[PDB]
């Protein structure tokens, strides 16, 4: 049987029980997943299908999650426009040539899914019409988070760099917002095509930004890409840690999904107007705490969360190395248990 | 005459200009420094009350801010009570055992300024006796952030070993509270007694923590901290970037000043019941950007600022090395001609 919990509470629906699922539930925290990597390298493990599939299937299998989170590299469309992604182990994926001119992001292309991305439609096919009786959440950078990548090169803290492109250059901005949005929807659309029944917009750094300028520079390019991606008719969703103060903008645009950090609580969230579906709010360093603290803490999310429909649990932020596969399947039938319960 | 204009805005009281400082005025934006630093090393500079002296005062002769701010490590009183220092310089200072246990704890000692930190005081002398014609900002981190550095011991990026000890041994945690501020008091105490006319606290990682954490863990010793330095008559400012969402709080307790991030809009303050002075906020990433967008988005903060008597302008974090001297030297000028010319 088709577990439909996730897509019924990211609509508002009734359901029997909240639906969780993680941000890197699959990844570093997983022995299994290590051993892979160690075998096969980030570059078979985030291009061949087979293998691709094995690590997004894992953490529904071992956690009993009630949405896999397809498995792949936030740069993966990039090549496609023409960025040359390279690195070389342990900080694989950086850019050797940062945007730096107008000219730069002139030069810039359009990406062929079908044809430059097959190995993720292949995956997606796989998972959706042969493995999972479970949803599939697809992918994709924003636009800042993107831009931050290839105008950083170097790894940044406070996207200086970036900023001053966004401030010294607003038409270079907005052509490459341009640019990547056409990628972005693209990217996003062959996913859906090929299974995805959910999306997922991470914009991981874009709380750097106040909510001013946000508006001014990045808040068209967005209502634009879920304009477009809403005709999809599949549940979309954003994230990006640290960014609370920007909750109600996101709230503006027509996505379906409010991602919040652990900053912002639910009650507070629809105090202030966020009234669409709320996704998560676990910092994800109390996974670290005793089962005591873990419990008290998710208890405090869920009653809050349950007082509507529209709720799906997660973390605040991604599971990071160190966090116990374990605790978390312990946290998932805990708020399986504890949720159905209290739906009775 | 001596300029008072930082000391009767943090008072809220009427004055001719808006008062301005940096965080970071002093530091590697300055070749002065630099040369300096490569000449003495780290410890000479800050550690000689004579090179401590000129890094302070340097900034003040070459752009006309309104204050100083004591140049001075934050680690500075940590040594005294027993924890470890010094190291590699890069990722900063290092600890090398960190606190795990509540006997690591038990075994911290006290301050004694005079003996332990006679150079501070002696360039705090130095400076307010006969060199500054602006008043002193005297500093100390917070027990948090104090606490973070202790626990980590090594680079963070989310402070996960540091959370997680706080929910996993509360009691210790309150010792430790307990015993930082004792020192911190003493420490700022001494600072106030040698010509420091003012104090900043930085709660540099507090932000971090979520509103019900910062109350549970963290409001109790901070109500403290202000509580008995408001018996010296001296206005009490607190910073920390990325801590928009506790405002509220830190203006509830017994300080003068909310240091304000770019992130937490002046006006939008105001709405929000943050009534006390309010410092600084301007985003430093714009401080690369073209000089009409710099003055266009000071100007923007400014005609918010001075809508009360109690507006302290600075940036929103502080100034990184590859800030231009030119342009605080620009912008300083600009904010005292722009506020003179307005409140004429």
């Amino acid at each position: 049987t088709f577990n439909e919990t996730f897509l019924k509470a990211a609509r508002g629906e009734k359901a029997d029980h909240t639906p969780v699922w993680y941000m890197r539930q699959a990844g570093r925290s997983q022995p299994e997943y290590r051993k892979l990597k160690e075998k096969y390298g980030l570059f078979e493990i985030t291009h061949q299908p087979e293998l691709c599939a094995y690590v997004t299937r894992l953490p529904v299998e071992q956690y009993g999650v009630d949405a896999a989170i397809l498995y792949k590299d936030i740069m993966t469309p990039l090549p496609s426009i023409g960025v040359d992604v390279e690195i070389k182990n342990g900080i694989g994926p950086v850019i050797d040539q940062p945007i730096r001119s107008l000219a730069d992001i002139e030069k810039l292309g359009q990406i062929d899914p079908e044809q430059d991305v097959p190995y993720v439609l292949e995956t997606i096919k796989l998972l959706v019409n042969e493995q999972l009786n479970v949803p599939l959440i697809g992918f994709s950078g924003a636009p800042f988070t993107l831009a931050s990548y290839m105008t950083e090169g170097g790894p940044s803290k406070n996207y200086n760099k970036t900023k001053a492109f966004m401030y010294s250059m607003p038409d270079a901005w907005n052509l490459l917002m341009s640019k990547l949005a056409d990628m972005i929807i693209v990217y996003v659309k062959a996913q859906i095509k090929a299974g995805a029944k959910a999306i997922q917009i991470f914009d991981s750094w874009v709380g750097a930004l106040n909510q001013a300028d946000y508006r001014t520079y990045i808040k068209p390019v967005m209502n634009r890409i879920f304009s477009e991606l809403a005709k999809e008719n599949v549940p979309l969703i954003m994230f990006g840690v640290g960014a609370s103060h920007l909750a109600g903008d996101w709230h503006d645009l027509p996505l379906d999904v409010v991602g919040l950090d652990w900053r912002l609580g639910i009650d507070e969230a629809r105090s202030k107007g966020i009234t669409k579906t709320v996704q998560g709010n676990l910092d994800p360093s109390i996974l670290l705490a005793p089962w005591e603290v873990i419990e008290q803490k998710t208890k405090e999310i869920l009653d809050q969360g349950m007082e509507s429909d529209g709720f799906i649990f997660n973390l605040g932020h991604g599971v990071f190395p160190d966090v116990s596969p374990e605790v978390l399947k312990k946290l998932t039938a805990f708020v399986h248990e504890y949720s159905q319960n209290k739906k009775m």
